[PDB]
């Protein structure tokens, strides 16, 4: 028993992190197959960070102008081409490491965990969860950009996320691999703020039911109530919409458990209503929002990867 | 910038994990040279967890009865012996990916990640605190036993903890790696009570300080207080007493935001009476004490490892 903001073990990720540098500017790569994947922004100057052209930016570098480090050895690149706000640089050695993986967009509230690197050598691992506003609140210090986000299926590495750059409130924007930027920012050093986030009910919901499996049980009360009706709460309080497809989410953790959703539903528009009362869940004096149904399946009933 | 929980990549860790049956009885074990370790509990049958003999129950046991998997390689066991609450299982080969490493034990208050395992295969990774009372708030299922918690030295990985079991409350219990069980436990399956806990003064000032490097600064104020007063209002809290020791080590926080540790003392004072009064601190309503000054460091100023 216990719960823990659990993250995937790193390994396979480690294994494909490479420097790059292009000029003065260095930053974190992925190197799958030959090719090394970076944000395009590696090719900025101080001249360039507030409006930059990036097509004659690019036409005006050659494969030299592009020093890739994985650890000592250096790759040398024989090609490079721009895929929206990435760049894919063709090396002429594939990374031997390379694991089973796939490119994913990831949705809204799912969770990952982030690889967070600095010169092309890893630093920390941690979860997060893809807030409604698009953005993630991350740890990231000067020189992360490149880190990646990852969940692992099995024996396969799902990439979802490429760091790119710092809001001015602290929170962190990047886009998928394929170089789309997950929500309406864009990479110049420009002023651009998040929209106005929301809390991921399903998430509190499955949280919820992962403090009932470890015994604190003192939120829970006798009441049902409706999907409408509960939704009428939630919205006043900032909280997410919650749909039947949530509701059938739950469903293993309502089985285990013996809870119905809506009677779920029922204590968190209590603790909404009435607050906890100096009282603590799973360690935490709020309700949290960043465990998705089947991390607490994870981490409640068991799933191990080779 | 930001703040996480943030584990140290696993990598190095993964590659070292085995599965060890003995019977019908199977964990997780770390292969190191031409070693592997286990908790001695894994020799042990259902009529012998309440007052086991592991003298006795060793002798009876011959090289064959330990099967060993490395993934799907299977590595024959030419020899073993017991240390202390930990077997030590010699094979026929030496892991080849075996990293830098020493066996160290650490104190109550310093963190560590764990790698959860189960069959011998990585789960997750995710920090946790040795607590006061010689405990940790892991998670943990069923097949957990032999996973390893280590921290990261530059190149070198520092093995500190093996999980031996859970208390009845639902904390977790194990040894060094010399076998050597942290706090008042014995491997039996006999009814044992952790001490009673207290919270890491020095830990939750480092936090502190996380939080004003982050921008948090409303429990700021302009008050001072003495080593010996702020003592007497910590110990009516179950507070860890402070030391001229813990101030020299918060140094390096004090003078990156020119505040005073007895300056950021007379602040925990005052959260200590009066409460945070529905407010926040690095998005959270408690005080954390999970985070050791060095923790803070890295994530607020940066550390790699090759
Ligand atoms: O490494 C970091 C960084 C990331 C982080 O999360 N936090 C932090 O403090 N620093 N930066 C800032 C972004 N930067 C950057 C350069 C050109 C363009 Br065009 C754009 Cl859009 C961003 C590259 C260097
Ligand atoms: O795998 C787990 C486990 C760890 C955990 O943290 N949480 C959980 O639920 N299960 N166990 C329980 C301990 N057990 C055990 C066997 C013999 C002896 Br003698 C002792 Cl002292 C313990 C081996 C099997």
């Amino acid at each position: 028993s216990g719960f823990r903001k659990m993250a995937f073990p790193s390994g396979k990720v480690e294994g494909c992190m490479v420097q790059v540098t292009c000029g003065t500017t260095t930053l974190n790569g992925l190197w799958l197959d030959d090719v090394v994947y970076c944000p395009r922004h590696v090719i900025c100057t101080s001249e360039d960070m507030l409006n930059p052209n990036y097509e004659d930016l690019l036409i005006r570098k050659s494969n030299h102008n592009f020093l890739v480090q994985a650890g000592n050895v250096q790759l040398r690149v024989i090609g490079h081409s721009m895929q929206n706000c990435v760049l894919k640089l063709k090396v002429d050695t594939a990374n031997p490491k390379t694991p089973k993986y796939k490119f994913v967009r990831i949705q809204p509230g799912q969770t990952f965990s982030v690889l967070a690197c600095y010169n092309g050598s890893p630093s920390g691992v941690y979860q997060c969860a893809m807030r409604p506003n698009f953005t993630i609140k991350g740890s990231f210090l000067n020189g992360s950009c490149g880190s990646v986000g990852f969940n692992i299926d099995y024996d396969c590495v799902s990439f979802c996320y490429m760091h790119h750059m710092e809001l001015p409130t602290g929170v962190h924007a990047g886009t998928d691999l394929e170089g789309n930027f997950y929500g309406p920012f864009v990479d110049r050093q420009t002023a651009q703020a998040a929209g106005t986030d929301t809390t991921i009910t399903v998430n509190v919901l499955a949280w919820l039911y992962a403090a009932v499996i470890n015994g604190d049980r003192w939120f829970l009360n006798r009441f049902t109530t409706t999907l409408n009706d509960f939704n009428l709460v939630a919205m006043k309080y900032n909280y997410e919409p919650l749909t039947q497809d949530h509701v059938d989410i739950l469903g293993p953790l309502s089985a285990q458990t013996g809870i119905a959703v809506l009677d779920m539903c029922a204590s968190l528009k209590e603790l909404l209503q009435n607050g906890m009362n100096g009282r603590t869940i799973l360690g935490s004096a709020l309700l949290e929002d960043e465990f998705t149904p089947f991390d607490v399946v994870r981490q409640c009933s068991g799933v191990t990867f080779q």
